[PDB]
């Protein structure tokens, strides 16, 4: 239930809750999800948190 993702802009985290990232960055996307952001694991750093749904394309 795990989909791959890539960054596509640079994104500094907006909440404690959220992921910071660079643009060309993978994540694993958890399947279920919608609204505006995601739960995101970066495959980089092995870190959690939300990121936005459109800072990302699959990969």
């Amino acid at each position: 239930g795990v989909t791959i993702f890539v960054a596509l802009y640079d994104y500094e985290a907006r909440t404690t809750e959220d992921l910071s990232f660079k643009k060309g960055e993978r994540f694993q996307i958890i399947n279920n999800t919608e609204g505006d952001w995601w739960e995101a694991r970066s495959i980089a750093t092995g870190k959690n948190g939300y990121i936005p749904s459109n800072y990302v394309a699959p990969a």
